[PDB]
Parts: structure tokens; sequence; C-alpha cells
């Protein structure tokens, strides 16, 4: 088990902050699909 994938395909589509991509993907628990909404804060 590794959050490291997802994580680091959100950061190729999102030129965001790492714990964005991080927390995305551990709240989803390794949903992609999940992570794609989580990963998008619209502040």
């Amino acid at each position: 088990r590794k959050w490291e994938e997802i994580a680091e395909r959100l950061r190729e589509e999102f030129n965001i902050n790492p714990e964005e991509a991080r927390e995305a993907v551990e709240k989803a628990g390794g949903n992609e699909e999940e992570a794609r909404r989580i990963v998008k804060k619209r502040l």
C-alpha cells in the first residue's frame, strides 16, 4: 500500500500544494475518481 501514484498524477494535472494531492487520495481511500473531486479546493 502507498498513496503515491494517485497523488503523483494529481500534481501532473493540478499545480497544487503536496498536502492537497496527499489528502485527496487518503480521504478517497485510494479511489482516483473521488480524489479527483477532493483535490479541487475551490477556495
